[PDB]
């Protein structure tokens, strides 16, 4: 055998999608219990009682690399905290069809007085060599649709920002993750040409987004001309609003605020 298709964590309860490789024990139990803030996986509901009342954790292990409002942001390092970026990629592995230690791990969560609660994720390689800048990213069933995956696909491309480079996500992308790439794309490339003449290796260096992923939605917007083996921007203002109020592409509810980002490439 049986595995894991039932876990608890804080207050939702959530069915698995996938398989995912925790010890036989563990997916022989009829459900699966956790640490919401450090991700103990348990057998019993008396053993996660046990521990809800003796863990310190109150939020994720690495660096609060962002916050604003209710909403933080905190850095994992692979290495440092392999236990707790093991048990988040068991967890991810549910829900996704897609050793840690080569990775650092981003962790969205909103806060209120009991602690910072984890509501998704995106890991990414250290270093990049095919320059992909998400390996895996993924919003928690229960806040899905709700802006929290716009929002880490959002930061992953601030990262990059800051970080002189381009980047994109590791394939394959789930359903969900096609739909929101492409929306996130959109909707950042759309606002400079409302504003802004430009290229396409222009809306790159602004962006962090391969030209490659700015043509192919561009080109989903009709907005790009091919002119001897040239990609050209070509857009009416018109039809770029008209694209705006789409809600495929419109604003996402919740933005990241680079003034409130402190981090260090
Ligand atoms: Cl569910
Ligand atoms: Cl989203
Ligand atoms: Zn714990």
């Amino acid at each position: 055998s049986k595995y894991v298709d039932k876990i608890h964590i804080g207050n939702y309860e959530i069915d698995a999608w996938y398989f995912s490789p925790f010890p036989e024990d563990y997916g022989k139990q009829p459900k699966l219990w956790l640490c919401e803030y450090c991700l103990k996986y348990m057998k019993y509901e008396k053993s996660y009682r046990f521990h809800l009342g003796q863990c310190q954790w109150r939020q994720p292990p690495g660096k609060e690399i962002y916050r604003k409002s209710n909403i933080s942001v905190y850095e994992v390092d692979g290495k440092d905290h392999k236990i707790y970026c093991q048990n988040l990629c068991l967890l991810a592995k549910l829900f996704l069809d897609h050793d840690v230690e080569p990775f650092v791990f981003y962790i969205l969560t909103e806060v209120d007085r009991q602690g910072a609660h984890i509501v998704g994720y995106f890991s990414k390689e250290k270093e990049s060599p095919d320059g992909n800048n998400v390996a895996c990213i993924l919003t928690l069933p229960p806040y899905q649709r709700r802006g929290y995956g716009k929002f880490l696909i959002a930061f992953s491309y601030e990262l990059s920002k800051l970080e002189s480079t381009v980047g994109s996500p590791e394939k394959p992308l789930s359903d969900l993750g096609k739909l929101s790439y492409r929306s996130y794309w959109s909707w950042v490339l759309l606002e400079i040409l409302r504003d802004f003449t430009l290229s396409i290796k222009d809306l790159s260096q602004m962006t962090s987004i391969t030209q490659n992923d700015i043509i192919s939605t561009l080109q989903s917007l009709n907005m790009v001309k091919y002119w001897k083996g040239q990609h050209v921007i070509c857009v009416t203002p018109k039809l770029v609003e008209e694209h705006l109020k789409s809600a495929q592409y419109k604003k996402p509810p919740i933005t990241v605020d680079s003034v409130c980002l402190k981090w260090a490439p």
